[PDB]
């Protein structure tokens, strides 16, 4: 039985028109055209043989607003004057001399661990795919990036407003990623340097297992609820010692609990029970816990509630 | 033996010529006024008996620019006419007639676990007080806020560049505080509405202690330094077992090895056998770990070093 969940993106066609291709000379990567300003990652401006411990104040006071070359291939082509140049934490914030006339709607946020967003993989300012990931405890995503692809964006979507939250700017040594916020910090404790970096340990994300039992129970497999009970209290301090996240309540997951009529607290114990083993049962196809589920997306792909 | 370690906020004064009072109706607080803009926590529309559950998208459809009434009281007083009000997050965006005339320079950015920001404390758009916090790892901070001191802001600064980082929104059940980001979004997983939440655990910044110890050997008091070594890799995997969040390198606690001598795994070994007991001794006149003062504050205030 299939659950009616999949990976969801958001629809990119806003996204896409206002991609860009940001040069600064030997190097190359994507932009964000948003009204008269251009974003785009500050290492755009590092020599090759740089990287390991570039001065990125020293870079920025070398540039003139000419050696930033700006350009849109994707429908109606573009290149873009650059008027002005900022740089604001690891990002580059061009001033152009045209403001883009498909800027959507927008927002700029930082998204929060166990949140879902999606991600818009671009190359040479030309989008090539779309996926969606969930920020993990550690600041990291489990994404799809090349090299060229950084400067890239992740986004999620309030009605018609484009929440932008990502760019894309690096990947760890265990594969997985990490970009900046819009206000210039990066996500967790990373730098933007080529030198390995210190990676913290993930964890379950335990509102995102409750979600995925839900729709589990939503789908009429409900074989691991029980009458007992653990209350937000006692599972929050057994998550401590069990690489889970704390649990907190929202009223996306309020929603899923009167829809089913299960409790919150029955979920948390059965997670404490599965943690220790499916004990040869599956739940939804899978003989373990599904973290990379939210309670809005169980709410929207199941029940039709945005 | 003073270390000359003392909690050191920034002079505040690019800040008081800021501050402004907004009132909704009969409910008031504080905001913040840069360029054209007010910034302000969105539950001044809030009517005191519904502050358990607000609809603020209709609280914000209902309210006109006529709704809001903003003053600045420091200085040259002036009463400024609203033009146009939005909503971003927890944050209200209110449009003015008047550009602030002491704009200063200044960005939007939040603030990370662990580093140290200044906080300008307001009563009715009049700054009262100022003090330096730490953000702890559950997103809260320990800080001293009475009724009315919404809107309160907080900030680092980059030469003469002030980077807003946090608006005061709550006190939590154990005496802490959070706010919002300016890009609207709550520190922490908190809800802007008067109903008791989740507040998770805290833990033990493992870079400011280890700056505390620094501090320690530059003062002198080096009796805990032993040949013994505990590399980040291992250190971290200890971390997770005792509360104390997972140690990453800068080049701010570089600068204090070289400095002292001493390796920065030899005092992650001497953590862990400190947090077990200081053994009837003290260092810096603590018989405990010390996580609220930074790598910076070491280097600046001891060392002479921005
Ligand atoms: C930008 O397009 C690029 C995107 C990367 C390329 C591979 N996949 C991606 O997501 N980003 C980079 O190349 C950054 C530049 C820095 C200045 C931020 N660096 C980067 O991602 O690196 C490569 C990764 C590969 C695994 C790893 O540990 N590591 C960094 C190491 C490589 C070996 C030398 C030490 C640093
Ligand atoms: C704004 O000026 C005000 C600042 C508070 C008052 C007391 N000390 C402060 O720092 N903010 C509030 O009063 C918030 C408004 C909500 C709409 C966010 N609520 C608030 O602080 O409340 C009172 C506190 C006192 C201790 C407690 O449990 N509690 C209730 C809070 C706990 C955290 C979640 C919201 C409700």
């Amino acid at each position: 039985h299939h659950s009616g969940l999949v990976k969801m993106s958001h629809p990119s066609g806003d996204v896409e028109a206002c991609m860009v291709q940001v040069t600064c000379g030997s190097m190359t990567l994507n932009g964000l055209w948003l009204d008269n300003t251009v974003w785009c990652p500050r290492h755009v401006m590092c020599p090759a043989d740089q990287l390991s411990d570039p001065n990125y104040d020293a870079l920025l006071i070398s540039m003139t607003n000419h050696s930033f070359s700006v350009q849109k291939h994707i429908g109606a082509p573009a290149n873009l004057r650059v008027v002005g140049h900022a740089m604001q934490g690891t990002l580059l914030k061009l001033t152009v001399d045209v403001a883009n006339p498909s800027t959507p709607a927008y927002t700029f946020t930082t998204v929060k661990p166990g949140a879902a967003f999606s991600v818009l993989a671009c190359y040479n300012g030309r989008p090539t795919g779309t996926f969606t990931v969930v920020m993990r405890p550690n600041y990291t995503i489990k994404g799809s990036f090349l090299c060229g692809s950084c400067g890239s964006v992740g986004y999620t979507k309030e009605g018609s407003v484009i929440n932008f939250c990502y760019m894309h700017q690096m990947e760890l040594a265990n594969g997985t990623h990490t970009g900046s916020a819009f206000d210039g910090t990066m996500y967790g404790a990373f730098m933007d340097k080529q030198v390995h970096q210190v990676q913290l340990t993930d964890k379950y994300c335990s509102v995102n297992v409750v979600a995925w039992l839900y729709a589990a129970i939503l789908n009429g497999c409900a074989w691991f609820v029980k009458p007992n009970r653990t209350s937000v209290v006692s599972f929050n301090e057994w998550a401590l010692a069990n690489q889970f996240t704390e649990f907190v309540g929202t009223q996306s997951v309020d929603m899923l609990a009167v829809k089913t009529g299960v409790a919150i607290e029955q979920l948390l114990y059965a997670i404490q029970q599965l943690y220790t083993g499916f004990q040869g049962k599956q739940i939804l196809g899978s003989t373990m816990l599904e973290d990379e589920f939210t309670p809005e997306d169980v709410n929207m792909q199941i029940m039709g509630v945005v």
